[PDB]
């Protein structure tokens, strides 16, 4: 076999990669960064804990037929997942630089929702069309309004909600299943 298959995981979803073994991985970490909207993001890919350098092929690396990329954006004193008493994780892919958001304030965001599994079920990016609420009052899941609040302008974290703080037992909008856990990962427009 010539071709080898590559699978490439950010903590969200995940993009599946055929690419010839001889090849360098440039081209695979460039497509998934643009398919992801995660260009400027400056991206990290490591496989088996190592980071993966541009010019370094499969074949360079030993790589097996299905094995896993992990993606990341670079993370500034290491990689923190965030537990709550609650049970909800979260986790600031990057820390905004702007005024904190705190209940009571009308807030405003990019948002896209994954299941577990990696599949897609909203996002305001799709519509083009920042989504606002107001923080604390219970106008959106109970996730959002505690993993929202301390979230600073220019902010981007990456919620994981367990399911009874999402949508429970009903699940919603003909998509979310009952006892769902939700990742979405929310950008902090204004406050
Ligand atoms: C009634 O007609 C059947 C369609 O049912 C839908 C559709 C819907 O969005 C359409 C908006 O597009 C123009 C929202 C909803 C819904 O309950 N909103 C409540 C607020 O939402 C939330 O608290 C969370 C967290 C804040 C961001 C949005 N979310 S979410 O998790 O992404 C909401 C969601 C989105 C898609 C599927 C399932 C849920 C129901």
């Amino acid at each position: 076999e010539t071709h080898i298959n590559l699978k490439v995981s950010d903590g969200s979803s995940e993009i599946f990669f055929k690419i010839k073994k001889t090849t360098p991985l440039r081209r695979l970490m460039e497509a998934f960064a643009k398919r992801q909207g995660k260009e400027m993001d400056s991206l990290r890919f490591l496989y088996d804990g190592i980071r993966i350098q541009a010019d370094q092929t499969p074949e360079d690396l030993d790589m097996e037929d299905n094995d896993i990329i992990e993606a990341h954006r670079e993370q500034i004193g290491g990689s923190t997942v965030v537990t709550t008493e609650s049970g909800l994780k979260y986790e600031d892919l990057t820390e905004g630089s702007g005024a904190e958001a705190r209940a009571g304030q009308t807030v405003s965001v990019h948002y896209t929702g994954w299941l577990t599994d990696g599949q897609k079920f909203d996002s305001s990016k799709d519509r083009n069309d920042p989504f606002a609420f107001v923080l604390g009052g219970g106008m959106v899941i109970k996730g959002w309004d505690e993993g929202v609040q301390g979230m600073k302008v220019g902010g981007v974290r990456r919620l994981t909600i367990p399911p009874q703080l999402g949508y429970g037992a009903r699940g919603a909008g003909g998509v979310i299943p009952p006892n769902a856990t939700l990742v979405f990962e929310v950008e902090l427009l204004d406050v």
